[PDB]
């Protein structure tokens, strides 16, 4: 089996994507949230305190034919921008651009943090990380894909995310009309759940290469590109005005500066990061000032290569039985 779905920037900025998800019998349709970063699939429902409910669609499981309780069970996630949800287990068929997992955890929240409520466009979240991250107690539950992986033409999802522009997951094959030139493969991690690699060094715009080994995650539900100070640094000194601000928490640099590409590096190949794609817009309504797509990893405990980075690839998670990552342009 295949699927494919087109994932949608909830905002002007590509803030992150959402891609609509079908849940029980009959369908009921909510967009959630990709995330590569972890392995929890969970749900706005009707079981969600009501007074944290704020435009999201709603999954009610007494609706679903389908829908069965998994008894005792529980779960409690937090994230790395300090935001959390928790709530009770059911399991239901979930669809993805047409292909479909029975007995999928639906995992429904009881209790989601303000962030989440504050965001009417985010109907919960999908993981894709390894199972192994799953927060779900006491028997940890299975990724979607994780789920689906046997069913599949190919033991593959995919991420073709866009640059203020709708993209593509796909589950099961590599759509070879969308990227140019070839796929490199490159070694993954699995040890601390994520989709963690290895990138082969950077440049900065038009600079030469430096070789380097930087260690970090491919993190669809990431927004910005994390990387070591040093790099951040050299990437923000290209930049006329630029500065790290400890009152916006980041770099900024003026809208009249023009950004310079970023270059990563995927063994022997490279990605390029277009100047615009790092540009983050006002810190706040009428300001010159610019919040910056490139910030130091510094204080998170690992690099992340969030969707700045991830939007200008075509991207392979193959989770064949030794896992590897395959990143093309596009």
């Amino acid at each position: 089996s295949t699927g494919s779905a087109t994932t949608t920037p909830i905002d002007s900025l590509d803030d992150a994507y959402i891609t609509p998800v079908q849940i029980g019998t009959p369908a009921q349709t909510l967009n959630l949230d990709f995330d590569t970063g972890s392995s929890d699939l969970w749900v706005f429902s009707s079981e969600t305190t009501a007074s944290e409910v704020d435009g999201q669609t709603i999954y009610t499981p007494s609706k679903s034919t389908t829908a069965k309780l998994l008894s005792g069970a529980t779960w409690s996630i937090s994230y790395g921008d300090g935001s959390s949800s928790s709530g009770d287990v059911y399991t239901d068929t979930v669809s993805v651009g047409g292909l479909t997992v029975t007995g999928q955890a639906v995992e429904s929240a009881k209790k989601v943090s303000s962030s989440f409520t504050e965001d009417s466009t985010i109907d919960g979240l999908l993981g894709l990380a390894f199972s192994t991250l799953n927060t779900v107690s006491p028997t940890q539950q299975k990724t979607f894909f994780d789920n689906a992986k046997a069913s599949l033409d190919s033991p593959v999802f995919t991420a073709d995310l866009g640059y203020h522009a709708p993209g593509t997951y796909n589950f099961g094959f590599i759509d070879t009309t969308a990227y140019t030139g070839s796929i490199t493969y490159t070694a993954v991690s699995t040890k601390q759940g994520f989709w963690e690699w290895t990138s082969t060094g950077y440049a900065v715009g038009s600079g030469t290469f430096k070789s380097t080994s930087i260690d970090g995650i491919a993190d669809t539900g990431t927004t910005l590109l994390y990387l070591p100070a040093t790099v951040v640094s050299a990437y923000w000194a290209q930049v006329s005005g630029a500065k790290s601000s400890s009152s916006v928490g980041g770099y900024v640099f003026p809208c009249s500066a023009t950004l310079p590409s970023f270059t990563f590096g995927v063994g022997s190949a490279r990605i390029v990061i277009p100047g615009d794609y790092i540009d983050f817009g006002p810190i706040s309504t009428g300001s010159s000032s610019c919040f910056g797509g490139i910030q130091s990893s510094a204080g998170i405990g690992i690099n992340i290569f969030g969707d700045v980075a991830l939007k200008a690839a075509f991207v392979v998670f193959n989770g064949a039985t030794t896992p590897t990552l395959g990143f093309a342009s596009k």
